[PDB]
This record gives structure tokens, sequence and C-alpha cells, in this order.
């Protein structure tokens, strides 16, 4: 959905402002601090559609057992990765 | 040399987070975007791990002469490793 | 849950344990060895809720789809943190 | 199938841990030592992570007929994935 | 370090803080949450120490060179661990 | 050192036993509980030879300062990686 897109778009300025603290000399825990921040809201993106593709596969499960057990395996799988 | 790399590398991850967002916006498949977005969040982690490398390399190869500074640098320096 | 109140009375012991050692300028890897077990001890009780959270979840779903959904959701969240 | 394509996984590792032993009697590259290591340990994690995958999944798909028993399998089957 | 020991009361005053959440049937989300409190203030009073014993590993060297190596190996090994 | 292929010629025993099991069709916690001690022996042989190599390159620098950098920051990114 599109609350996803607005947390790319403010990742993404984030990364550009980032490259203007590196060019512009800034120090190393400035920049850290930075990326982390970067990070983390990327891998929430990732967490909230590994979850909410997990629910789904729970929630609303294929009528063929062997197609069921196979996507119900790929979310799990990414759960665990 | 060092800094340009990281650049490089940064404006790749950007580029592919706004890739991701026409993808969202498609309803496209799921399993690729969780793969990309991956990928992204790797490179910036490269960055990272990249940077307090450096930084703690140079705490141990290029010592402080005060001594109680070098050791609150490499304190630091070894926390942003533990983190 | 008095499974819970027993190991949280452990670890709440041992951390004084603890706490008597580094008044004592005692052994610095004993230390870290007592913190890590009182840190896994704590972490298993962590694990055992959202477990038994999600447990509940799976098996006993709410009546409303989209309800169950965002309850699922919830639930699962908290596997993804550590 | 499904057992057979873990032991052609496991086979592989057992050969690589082979090789890797070669390679450490030789005095030969240590980054590459690691490398093939760190090959050998994701290999027998995406084994372990197979297993304990279809065994979450065959929990929810095909739940227990005894209610207490299905809670208990369940518990067990999420706990794996945890740790 | 007394630094340790006001950090290791906080976290045990947390812990039956939580406690009497359990017994009050409280908020699973709340106690979640808690008892993740009290495992990072852990893990942090964790890792101040083994960030400390490296620094003067690093720092202050032993006079043999082979008696530093060992030294060293073991204040790495405290990091690689979680 | 001949340390590490002991342990590995162990991990290899292990891992043709965990064979066995399953075309013997035992059961997940038994299979799972071998394959992560044989992951565990696996991942100490990493951690022993990465903390050895960080030691050696800490204790015993290059003469070049440079290269001494390099060196460092290799060793430390097995550490962190
Ligand atoms: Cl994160
Ligand atoms: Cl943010
Ligand atoms: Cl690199
Ligand atoms: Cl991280
Ligand atoms: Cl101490
Ligand atoms: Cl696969
Ligand atoms: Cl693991
Ligand atoms: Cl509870
Ligand atoms: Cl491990
Ligand atoms: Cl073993």
């Amino acid at each position: 959905n599109s609350k996803y897109i607005t947390a790319l778009k403010r990742s993404e300025g984030q990364l550009r402002g980032i490259q203007k603290m590196i060019e512009g000399d800034r120090d190393c825990a400035d920049i850290v601090t930075q990326l982390t921040a970067v990070r983390s809201s990327v891998e929430r993106v990732i967490e909230m559609i590994i979850t909410e593709n997990l629910t789904e596969c729970i929630n609303q499960p294929l009528d063929d057992s062997e197609a069921q057990k196979e996507r119900l395996e790929k979310a799990i799988r990414y759960l665990i990765k």
C-alpha cells in the first residue's frame, strides 16, 4: 500500500542527505547515526511486508493443500531468513 | 577515494528505492519487492560496516597521544562495532 | 503464569548476585558469563510469551476476518525483533 | 523428494568440510578458509530452516484434532522458529 | 564500576515491576516491551564490560608477545557472541 | 592448526549421521538438534580463525602504514560480518 511509498521516499531523501554529509567531511558518528536510521526504516518496511504476507497466507489459505503448503513455507522462510 | 566509493554506493541505493517505489504502486510481485528491499538494506549496512571498520582501524593504527583521549576514543570505536 | 514469575525471581536474584561480584572487583570473565545467563533467562520468558500469544492467535482466531488479520500481524511482528 | 533434497545438501557440505581440512593442513589462504567454512555453515542453516519451516507449516496447515495436543504442537513449532 | 551497579539496580527493580503485571493479568504488549528493556539494559552492561576489557587489552598490552596474543584472543572472542 | 582439523572431521562425521537419521525417517526435533550442533561447531571454528587472524593483525603490524591499515580493516570486517 501507499504507506510504504511515503516511508521509502523519506529513506531516499535521507540517503542523499548522507551523501552531502560525506561530501562535506562530516564525522564518523553523525554519518553512522543517519545511515543506521535509514537502515532501520528500510528494514521496517521489509518486516511489515513479510508480516502482512505471512498473515494473509495463514488467514486466507489456498484451496489446494499442496499449494497452501508451498505458499506458507515460502512466507515463513522470509520470516526466518 | 574512500568517500567517493561510499557516495556511489549510496546513490545506487537511493536509485533502487525509487525503483521499489514504482513496483509497489503497480501492485507488483511481493517476493521481488522484499528481495530488492533486502538488497538496499544490505548495501546500506555495508557502508555502515566499512565506516565503523575504518574508524576502529585508525584508532588502533594511529593511536592518540593523550592516553585518556585514546582510551575514550577506542571505547567509542569498539562500541560502534558492538552495536 | 507463575511459570514466568519463578523465572523472573531467579534472574532478579542472579542480578544482585552479579552485583556482589562487581562490588568484589571479582573475576571479569565470570561476571560476563553470569550477566549473559540473566540476559538469556529474560529472553526465554520473552520468547515464551510471544510464542504463546501467536499460538493462541493461530489456534483461536477472532470471529471477524479483518480483526483477525490485524491481530495476526501484531503477533507475528513480535517474532521478528531481536 | 523432500528428504533426498536434504541429503544431497548435507553430502555437499561434508564434502566441503573435507576440502577445507586439506586447506588447513597446507597452511592455505585464511580468507578462503573462512569463506568456505561460512558456505558450509550457511548450507547447514538452510537445511535447519527448511525443516523448521515445513514443521511449522504442517502444524498450521494440518492441525491436530486434539485441541490441547495442537496447542502444544504449535508452541514447539513456533519456539523452533524463535530459537 | 558503580556505573554498572546503578544500571543493575534499575533492571532488577524493573523485573519485579514486570512481575506485578504478570500477577495482574496485565497488558501483554506492555509486559514484552518492559522485558525487552530489561534485556537491553543487561546487554548494555555486558557490552560496556567487554568493550572496556578489549580497550585495555589494545591500549595496555602485556609485556610478553605470546601472553598478549592469548589475552587479545580472549578479549576479541567476547565480542563475537550474541 | 591441527585442532581445527579434528573439529572439522567430527562435524563431517555428524553430518553423515544426520543423513542416516533423515534416511531412517527420524523426527524434526532429533534432526534439528544434531544439525544445530554441527552448525555451532563449524561457527566455532570460523570464530576461532577470525579471532586469531584479528589478534595477529593487531599484535604483529606490517611495516607499511597503508598496508597495515588495509590488513586490519579486512580482519575487522570479518569480525562484524
Ligand atoms: Cl534493523
Ligand atoms: Cl525515520
Ligand atoms: Cl568490500
Ligand atoms: Cl545490524
Ligand atoms: Cl568489571
Ligand atoms: Cl529454497
Ligand atoms: Cl541461527
Ligand atoms: Cl502474559
Ligand atoms: Cl552459532
Ligand atoms: Cl560438538
